[PDB]
């Protein structure tokens, strides 16, 4: 119910996402995201104005579910946080992958009210399920 110093808040970010980027296998992609490949998959990507059908689970960095799909869904990629928009342009439809976006490319300083956090990375597991114009 109270925030953490931006100092404090910012260098827990910062470790979190650099023990992240040091894990085997994982890829960094525009803007900071950090991705691991779950399943592969060899169809088609979306357009950084297109449409991806996901089925996903977000997570904050301790594990809590803050949402995910109850089936698949439709979402504009021009219209979702900024790490999906740059990351999903790389996912073939078919794949899993795990998504961990730091905070300047989710919610940021401002966070989501009290359910979100300021400064928080999330981690996402993201199906790729179906893309579209």
């Amino acid at each position: 119910g109270t925030d953490a110093p931006t100092e404090a808040a910012l260098k827990a970010e910062r470790t979190f996402m650099a023990g992240e980027k040091a894990k085997p296998g994982v890829k960094e992609l525009a803007d900071g995201i950090l991705m691991t490949e779950l399943t592969p998959g060899t169809g088609p990507k979306p357009d950084a104005n297109g449409r991806v059908e996901v089925r996903y689970v977000g997570r904050l960095p301790d594990g809590k579910i803050f949402d995910q799909s109850t089936q698949p869904q439709w979402f504009r990629l021009d219209s979702v946080i900024s790490g999906w928009t740059s990351a999903l342009q790389n996912m073939p439809t078919g794949a899993k992958w795990r998504l961990v976006i730091p905070s300047d490319q989710a919610y940021g300083a401002e966070g989501a009210g009290d359910l979100i956090d300021p400064f928080t990375p999330l981690v996402f597991e993201i199906e790729l399920i179906a893309v579209s114009q």
